[PDB]
């Protein structure tokens, strides 16, 4: 998955 | 997924 | 700013 | 997985 | 600023 | 994976 | 700035 | 993986 | 400032 | 500034 900050 | 932040 | 990818 | 932070 | 990728 | 931090 | 990338 | 710092 | 990758 | 690869 992907998370800009997390 | 995808979050912007998270 | 803030961008999640760009 | 991505994580632009962490 | 902040970008997760750029 | 990818962090830009950790 | 900060880049997850560049 | 990687980490930009760890 | 500050780039994962560059 | 700080580049995790360069």
């Amino acid at each position: 998955g992907y998370n800009g900050f997390g």
